[PDB]
């Protein structure tokens, strides 16, 4: 699935040429999907205003067919977070991170929908399960 | 309700110019809504990257008010699909649509909310209740 | 929570420069929610096109964790419409906005997520049984 989009005032000439490449494969493990189906759009030099004023600040949107929950969703948040602070120079006490469950039947990719079974990572729980026998008995 | 919205790295200057219109009209009839609230938004020469890569790719999304559902998804995905590989020189493996489904009285329209029961579908079942009749009992 | 996002085909030559913060104080109130974590994305001079044709036309949305519902969506609405009819100089006829509820638990804010008892409007509930005992037994 994932979409990770990032609308921030911080202007284009001042983001690092490697940075949308660098979050590509930050959330390509994160929501561990295949790096082929990660799209950024960076929304860089946006007229976006926070708190009524114009600082380095940032609105990104996650939207992944399942792999989203609570105890995920912060953990992605913090890395996310961490690397805007580093590369667009924001602040993190200017960065909201909205994280969007998509329904795997009201998502399109390549001339068919998503499978059911991903949007409740039973995908995970089979991996889970898998290792769990190799170091619980070989 | 309708607003089809398109994210691609394809420049505009390689967009015809008959884009948009013809996704309106496309979408007009998908969706069985007027054409009058049908919005198009092109994004077109946007800063998205899928994969890491910076091949033709899109990101669409489709909100509407009822209509969507697994079975007519799959269905306007793939034509939507169709209009971007021949109209954008995309690709098919470059694509991903996404229906939101929108709440009626979360959706305002022309100082009013919308009606629950287009939500629910309800005007097409009548339809198909009306039509029924005709070439069921003339 | 908060982030109004406005997608209007208008130029941005043809925008008060205070549309942005006027539009900020507007909803800070109407959502009963700190002016520090209101965004305001305006997308002045998009190429968006409803109906087919492009006079002056708005899609706006409102990103809010709890605040909203059928009652307040189309009070905000109105107050949106009446904003975007006078500043940006639309119409009313050619304005949609889409309320989206926002789960506390999905949106980081600041190396943290929400409070979901926000999500269920608890402190202004708290709000109204303390004003109440003022003015019911002082
Ligand atoms: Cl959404």
């Amino acid at each position: 699935m994932p979409v990770i989009t990032v609308n921030t005032n911080v202007a284009e000439k001042s983001i690092p040429v490697f940075f949308q490449a660098a979050l590509t494969n930050m959330m390509t493990k994160a929501l561990q999907k295949p790096k082929e189906v990660m799209f950024v759009d960076l929304r860089s030099g946006a007229n976006i205003m926070m708190g009524g004023d114009r600082n380095p600040c940032v609105f990104a949107t996650v939207e992944c067919i399942g792999r989203l929950n609570p105890t995920s969703n912060l953990a992605m948040a913090r890395d996310m977070e961490d690397m805007f602070i580093e590369h667009l120079n924001v602040r993190r006490e200017r960065i909201v991170i909205r994280f969007i469950p998509v329904p795997a039947l009201f998502c399109s990719f390549n001339g068919a929908l998503h499978d059911v079974s991903i949007e409740r990572d039973e995908d995970i729980i089979s991996q889970a399960i898998a290792e769990y026998l190799h170091h619980h008995h070989h």
